[PDB]
């Protein structure tokens, strides 16, 4: 039902159990979540993909759970990460964490009644948890042998000079517990994220089973990348952030206008909430027409409105 | 000096930096330590070897530091262990810690003067340590790449019949920190133990250097075994404990008095404080004499007195 709708938009990289998941969603409204680690004082285009999916699920009658890694942001996710990561101060991260929680709120409904979104921070439980308690209660459920063969960290253990500290090596467990922890208190039976989080989701699905005996699910979204294969979220000396202070609403609207034809339509399915029909109708429209493709104009006005509202939209034109 | 003296009686299997350690020991009195994890309500003959070396070191004017792993006892040292060591309740380990601590006290002098022994417990700094603090403050200094090639655990990894959990895989770090922690609060520059503890000692030496820029040392005593080869401190009633309640002084004395002629002398160098001379004069004595080797007698006399004193000695004779 819903999963297939997302597949139409091309926002479905993988699914742990496409049938049971599709069935559970049928039985009734479920609660899912997606994590966001503090690596800056603001999120960017890349992050906007998963976040938007949550809203998609919510409009479908589901309850989204946007979580901020106040704790995981202090260790670093090595998932398909070329090299080690910086250990930001406990204060700097806290400052960012508080900026993310507020930057995410507007994107979700926090009072729509039943499926009201909920903001969570893994620091709440990892920020006062003992080390021995962690290793014992959570670590005993992990095999180093299989932790090594996980793609997310594969290269980092085999390769020439790609190493990995014990710090980021345990990240997997942290995000793993998060799933179970959220499932235990909020009944979250689904987690979504980029294709690079598949390994972390898996661990979360497994742990939850041997911890609460609950069949949980995971759904990764494909990592968005420009047709010209040039990553995403970043352009020149400044990755397009969501904070209008780091990326002027005017500079934001311009970024979309500059979208290549080989992407514009694919981007509309990923960053807007337009029915796949009116989107394909727009493509077939720009095709037959001998005029300039108005797809970008649409794509720019849509996203700019979602991130900066009518205000920023009118600001990007003055 | 003292190093070679220990070599004379085969109590030294490995030494990190024999040279530097030699000069340091000569420079003046130092502070060493040896850990003993609570895996039972009592210690056995095997644990007695390293414990005695602490006193031997103390008689040399150095200060021994007998540490009880009130925390590590909850994790489990996998050093050269084929299987996963089951987890004991904090209530049980705590109950064992007290017994071991009081059982160790007698063996060391806790009020002779300056070189008074110290009773340490890693639970003091690991029991109230946040997981996030541990993972980064310590974990960042450890490389999974080299943790995997560690002899102590290389068995549990490169096998398809065995396996190691994240719990015991993180043990090394705990012991590593202990050395650094002790060196920072007591100035402990040396750690001793069985050859199986070499890996844990080394890790504690590099960690101390990376966190305090100090050069500590490590010395491991050979894992004493029986001539035939069978494990040491193991009989039909299980193992030979230092706890009278578990192993009567009578049964304790009989174990020694029944020592093979090929071990009786080594054991005298390992379990007693008789000068290497009188020990050799004793061996030379038995060598050529129609009588029966009185080495066994001497052995059972000495050891039994060190573990159960006069009371337990006269108890074995009745
Ligand atoms: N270009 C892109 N296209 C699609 N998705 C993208 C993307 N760029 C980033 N993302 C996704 O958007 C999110 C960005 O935040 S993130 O720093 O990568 N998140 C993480 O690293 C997770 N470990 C955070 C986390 C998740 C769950 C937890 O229980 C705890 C922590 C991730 O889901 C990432 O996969
Ligand atoms: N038969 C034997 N001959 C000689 N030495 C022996 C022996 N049997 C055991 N030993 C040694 O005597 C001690 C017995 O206690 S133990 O439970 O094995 N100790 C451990 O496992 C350590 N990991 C404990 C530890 C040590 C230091 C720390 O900072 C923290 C913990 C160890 O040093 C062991 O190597």
């Amino acid at each position: 039902n819903l999963i297939k709708q997302l597949q139409e938009r091309g926002l479905v990289a993988q699914v742990t159990d496409e049938e049971a998941l599709a069935e559970r969603l049928a039985q009734g409204p479920i609660a899912l979540y997606c994590g966001f680690d503090p690596t800056a004082d603001s999120l960017h285009l890349g992050h906007l993909v998963p976040l938007l999916c949550l809203k998609r699920f919510q409009q479908a009658g589901h309850k989204p759970v946007a979580l901020v890694g106040g704790a995981t942001g202090l260790i670093g996710d090595p998932s398909f990460k070329a090299a080690e990561r910086k250990l930001n101060t406990e204060e700097t991260v806290q400052e960012w964490v508080d900026k993310i929680r507020k930057q995410v709120a507007p994107f979700l409904d926090f009072d729509c009644g039943e499926n009201s979104a909920i903001a969570a921070n893994n620091y709440d439980w990892f920020g006062n948890m003992n080390v021995l308690t962690f290793l014992r209660d959570i670590g005993k459920h992990f095999s180093v042998n299989q932790m090594i063969n996980k793609e997310a960290v594969k290269q980092r253990l085999n390769r020439e000079d790609q190493g990995i500290s014990f710090t980021e090596f345990s990240y997997n467990l942290l995000q793993g517990y998060d799933f179970a922890c959220l499932n235990k208190q909020y009944g979250v039976v689904l987690q979504i994220g980029g294709s690079d989080q598949w390994g972390n989701i898996t661990s979360g699905i497994d742990l939850t089973r041997r911890l609460h005996q609950n069949q949980v699910f995971g759904l990764t979204v494909p990592l968005i990348t420009k047709a010209d294969g040039t990553k995403f979220g970043k352009t020149e000396g400044g990755a397009v952030w969501l904070d209008p202070k780091k990326t002027s609403p005017y500079k934001f609207y311009q970024f979309w206008i500059n979208t290549a034809d080989a992407d514009v339509y694919r981007f509309l399915k990923f960053f807007t909430f337009m029915s796949i029909e009116e989107i394909n109708a727009l493509e077939e429209e720009d095709k037959n027409s001998g005029k300039a493709p108005r797809a970008q104009y649409v794509l720019a006005e849509q996203v700019t409105r979602l991130v900066h509202g009518e205000e920023g939209l009118q600001a990007a034109k003055r």
